[PDB]
RNA sequence: GCUGUCGUCAGCUCGUGUCGUGAGAUGUUGGGUUAAGUCCCGUAACGAGCGCAACCCUUGUCCUUAGUUACCAGCACCUCG
């Protein structure tokens, strides 16, 4: 937005220059002190195009799955999940979540049953050597499946934050043929994603900006 | 049909998903721990079954129920059982 806040937060930065993908060469403005610099001129049109796509997809009661699992990055995804709804994941991505989704329906049902059982006035009124085990199993299931408790169907567009770190999700999203919105850094590969956002990673301010922009865009799209 | 043995050793597999042209692989590998594929943490795997364990019999402590053919603390007698 207006080239200033992005410059301030973290965007014009990359993953050194020893580690990089040649397919990113068209986005690099240059190198500064053995560190690559992202051309912020090219990223703004792509960012705005992603904004319009999310806004127009929101109008129609669809779902955007947010993938942000990373240190200090999945958390902000989780608190961004409140407001504008939409499913999310912030812990490890289970293998075959979008291709073996029929099986994971069963685990979601089990999570729902456990949540009903524990929070119906503490029905776990049995031996104390088993209530703790049941509660910790419930917490373990929650810690992975809580974000996607909703969305009985497949999402119509998957928003990822790091192509390389979460390549499994992008691969199976491509296999299912559903759009992918990704924030590609210098060391990652743009291949496999539809809309590319050549921005920085590993920056709390940057990811905060991206998630808040997504939230406001989807809110505007949802307002109709 | 019934039985021995490896061996009461902790192992043997399947559904869906993914990798390979294929036989196949992953799950079931890795760090710890346990009598145990026992458990935890991690992880293209998510789950489940047969096994392990518990549920059964006996032994050790105590409570309640009842005292005959069993028992004898208190009392009378005893021919002194
Ligand atoms: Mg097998
Ligand atoms: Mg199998
Ligand atoms: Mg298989
Ligand atoms: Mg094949
Ligand atoms: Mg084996
Ligand atoms: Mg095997
Ligand atoms: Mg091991
Ligand atoms: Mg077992
Ligand atoms: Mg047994």
């Amino acid at each position: 937005v207006n080239m200033r806040d992005m410059l301030k937060a973290g965007v014009h930065f990359g993953h050194q220059t020893r580690y990089w993908n040649p397919k990113m060469g068209k986005f690099i403005f240059g190198a500064r002190n053995k560190i690559h610099i992202i051309n912020l001129e090219k990223t703004l049109p792509m960012f705005n195009e992603a904004l319009t796509f999310v806004e127009r997809l929101a109008a129609g009661k669809n779902k955007i799955l947010f993938v942000g699992t990373k240190r200090s990055a999945g958390k902000i995804v989780r608190e961004e999940a409140a407001r504008c709804g939409m499913p999310y994941v912030d812990h490890r991505w289970l293998g075959g979540m979008l291709t073996n989704y029929k099986t994971i329906r069963q685990s979601i049902k089990r999570l729902r049953d456990l949540e009903t059982q524990s929070q119906d006035g503490t029905f776990d009124k049995l031996t104390k050597k088993e209530a703790l085990m049941r509660s910790r199993d419930l917490e373990k299931l929650e810690r992975s499946l809580g974000g996607i408790k909703d969305m009985g169907g497949l999402p119509d567009a998957l928003f990822v934050i790091d192509v390389d770190h979460e390549r499994i999700a992008i691969t199976e999203a491509n296999k299912l043929g559903i759009p992918v919105i990704g924030v590609v850094d210098t060391n990652s590969s743009p291949e496999g994603v539809d809309y590319v956002i050549p921005g920085n990673d590993d920056a709390i301010r940057a990811v905060q900006l991206y998630l808040n922009s997504m939230a406001e865009a989807v809110i505007r799209g949802k307002q109709g």
